[PDB]
Order: structure tokens, then sequence, then C-alpha cells
């Protein structure tokens, strides 16, 4: 599949692409405001996904530090990111279908458009002010709004047992963004697509 990531914000975003054991294509690069970054993913990839981080620094040997999103100091992230950051997640050339979300699960960062460029499905986005409403508790210093399992470590919150409930917290993310998971076990928002689509993620879709 052939993704093209494009950065709408007016602000500078670090892209990144893992699937948590491996980057995917170049797994990360900066993207000024207006810039694209097109990747291919192997057909058959599964537990894909792609980020934003912000407030970077990185010295010429790719190695620095994020405010948001960071995967263990690298540029090129092999690994996920750390909290907040919202979740581009997508597995493909699953018995002939792809399939794609947007995930609030580990927080939200930075608004999102997730769709295809090939016809066949409809696209998915969050794209409303968390940041500006979230509530103190799950407010991250270093910008962002936490879910509240990574703030709290509750069972609850983490659905540790595989049954939990919605929360206030996780209603909060929903009540915003109904097409994205708000917690692990949300009614899914997951929508199928025909097996080898195309797919174009942007960064601040109303911006
Ligand atoms: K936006």
């Amino acid at each position: 599949a052939t993704f093209e990531i494009v950065n709408r914000c007016s602000y500078t975003v670090w892209a990144a692409a893992s699937k948590g054991d491996a980057a995917l294509d170049a797994g990360g690069r900066q993207l000024n405001s207006g810039e694209s970054w097109t990747i291919n993913v192997e057909p058959g990839t599964k537990g894909g996904k792609i980020w934003a981080r912000t407030d970077c620094y990185f010295d010429d040997s790719g190695s620095g530090i994020c405010k948001t999103g960071d995967c263990g100091g690298l540029l090129r992230c092999k690994r996920f990111g750390r909290p907040p950051t919202t979740l581009a997640e997508f597995s493909l050339n699953q018995y002939g279908k792809d399939y794609i979300d947007i995930s609030n699960i580990k927080g939200f960062n930075v608004p999102m458009d997730f769709s295809p460029t090939t016809r066949g499905c409809r696209g998915v986005r969050c794209a409303a002010d968390i940041v500006g409403q979230c509530p103190a508790k799950l407010k991250a210093p270093g910008g962002g709004c936490n879910d509240a399992c990574t703030v709290f470590q509750t069972s609850e919150y983490c659905c540790t047992t595989g049954k939990c409930g919605p929360t206030e917290y996780s209603r909060f993310f929903k009540r915003l963004c109904p097409d994205a998971f708000s917690y692990v076990l949300d009614k899914p928002t997951t929508v199928t697509c025909p097996g080898s689509s195309n797919y174009r993620v942007t960064f601040c879709p109303t911006a």
C-alpha cells in the first residue's frame, strides 16, 4: 500500500511509521507546514501505526527527544511512541480486506484525517480541540491530552482483565471524536476497505 502523509498544521511535526518491532519505510521524517511524505508499506502488514511527534530535537545522527510521541529518542522509529499520541492504525491484506481506524486509546496530540485515496470505503477523522478542552488531570505538560490508563494505571482504565466499561474519561474523547476508539472495548469504529487500497493521512485537516 502507498500512504501519503501530509502536514497541514501551521507547525512542524515529525511523522513516524512503525509496526512495533520494525520501522515502516524510513520510520520517521520531519514535515514542515505543507510538506508531504509518501511511504510504501509491505502488503500483509498487521498492526501498523502512523503518528505525529511534536517539539523534537535531533542531532545529525538522528538521536534526540520529542515532547509527544517519542519512540526511544530516534528520528527513524522502530518502536511505538510515548503517549499522548493520536494514532492512525491499519492491518493490510487480511483475507482480502484492509482494516483502518483512528484511536485515542493512547491519548491525543495532533488532529488527523485518515482517508482512502482509492474507491470502496470511507475515511475517518478526529479534528476537535481535544487539547484545549482536556480535563486537568489528563493534560500533558509537554502538550497533548493523555488517556486515563497512562495517567492512573488502573485495571478499569487499562482494561487489564479484558472486562471494562466506558468511563468519564473515555466519554470525553468519544464526545469530541465519535469516529475514534476511546477505550479498549469501544464499539469498533474500524473501517473495512478493499485489500491493497492506498491512503492519505493528513495532520490538522481543517487547518
Ligand atoms: K484540524
